C-alpha cells in the first residue's frame, strides 16, 4: 500500500524529537494504533540528510527484534515527510529517569540486557547505531526496553550533547562496532547515577572529559557497578568488553530480570 496522510487520525504529540513532532495515530481502516513523526522536507534538505533517512527506513526494513523498535515505512507530501512507528505506550527512558530520577540497580541490569541483546541482533547483520542515549530509548506495553532511531546508524566500519560519544568518534577518527559499547557504559553509569559521567557546562569541558577518560563514581555505586562501567569505559576500543560479556557479567546476572 502507498500510504497518504489520509489514511490516518491524528492523535496527541508524543513528544518533539530530532526534525519534528511525533504524534499518537491511529489507522481508520484497521483502527490499528500507531506513532507518527512528521519531519519537515527543507530542514531535512538543508541538514543534508535525505539520504541518512533513506538508510534508516531500509535498515529497519530488515530488522526484526522485540527489543527494536518498528518502522514500518514511510511517506511524504508537498512540504513534510511521515514516519510511520511502532507505538511505545509507556514513553521514553529519557521520561522515566527524569521521574525517578536514578535506577536501582534491578531495573539498570534489565535495561542494560535488554539493550545489549538489542545490539548483538544489530552487529550480527553489521549494523552499529552510534546514536545510543535515554532519548533514544522507549518502552513497550510491559514495560520493555525497546531502542529506536536508526538515522546515524552505518554498516562497520566507517546534533545533541558530546555525552554517548566515544573518544575516535569526537576526534573525527576511525570506528566500527565497539562505538555501542561505550554508549552502554554511559547509559548503565546514567542509570544509576542520574547523570552521564563526563556531564559539564560546555561542550569543550566534556571534549576534553571524554579525551582522558576523566569520570568518577559517587560513594552508593556498588563494585559490581563500577567493574563493569570501568570496562566499557575504555579508550582503546579493542579492549572494551564484548556483548556477550556483558550478559555474562556478575553483576547483569545478579540484578537482571
Ligand atoms: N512514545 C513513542 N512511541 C513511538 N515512537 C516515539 N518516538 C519516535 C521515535 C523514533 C523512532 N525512530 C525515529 N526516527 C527518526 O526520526 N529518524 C530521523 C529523524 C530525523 C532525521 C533523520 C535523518 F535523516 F537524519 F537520518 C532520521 S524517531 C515515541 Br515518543
Amino acid at each position: 500500500r502507498q500510504w497518504t496522510l489520509e489514511d490516518f487520525d491524528i492523535g496527541r504529540p508524543l513528544g518533539k524529537g530530532k526534525f519534528g513532532n511525533v504524534y499518537l495515530a491511529r489507522e481508520r481502516q484497521s483502527k490499528f494504533i500507531l506513532a507518527l513523526k512528521v519531519l519537515f522536507k527543507t530542514q531535512l534538505e538543508k541538514a543534508g540528510v535525505e539520504h541518512q533517512l533513506r538508510r534508516e527506513v531500509e535498515i529497519q526494513s530488515h530488522l526484526r527484534h522485540p527489543n527494536i523498535l518498528r518502522l514500518y515505512g514511510y511517506f511524504h507530501d508537498a512540504t513534510r515527510v511521515y514516519l510511520i512507528l511502532e507505538y511505545a505506550p509507556l514513553g521514553t527512558v529519557y521520561r522515566e529517569l527524569q521521574k525517578l530520577s536514578r535506577f536501582d540497580e534491578q531495573r539498570t541490569a534489565t535495561y542494560i540486557t535488554e539493550l545489549a541483546n538489542a545490539l548483538s541482533y544489530c552487529h550480527s547483520k553489521r549494523v552499529i547505531h552510534r546514536d545510543i542515549k535515554p532519548e533514544n530509548l522507549l518502552l513497550g506495553s510491559n514495560g520493555e526496553l525497546k531502542i529506536a532511531d536508526f538515522g546515524w546508524s552505518v554498516h562497520a566500519p566507517s546534533c545533541g550533547t558530546l555525552d554517548y560519544l566515544p573518544p575516535e568518534m569526537i576526534e573525527g577518527r576511525m570506528h566500527d562496532e565497539k562505538v555501542d559499547l561505550w554508549s552502554l557504559g554511559v547509559l548503565c553509569y546514567e542509570f544509576l547515577v542520574g547523570m552521564p559521567p563526563f556531564e559539564a557546562h560546555t561542550y569543550q569541558e566534556t571534549y576534553r572529559r571524554i579525551s582522558r577518560v576523566e569520570f568518577t563514581f559517587p560513594d552508593f555505586v556498588t563494585e559490581g557497578a563500577r567493574d563493569l562501567i570501568s570496562r566499557l569505559l575504555k579508550h582503546n576500543a579493542s579492549q572494551r568488553l564484548t556483548l556477550a560479556e556483558v550478559l555474562e557479567h556478575p553483576w547483569i546476572k545478579a540484578n537482571s530480570s
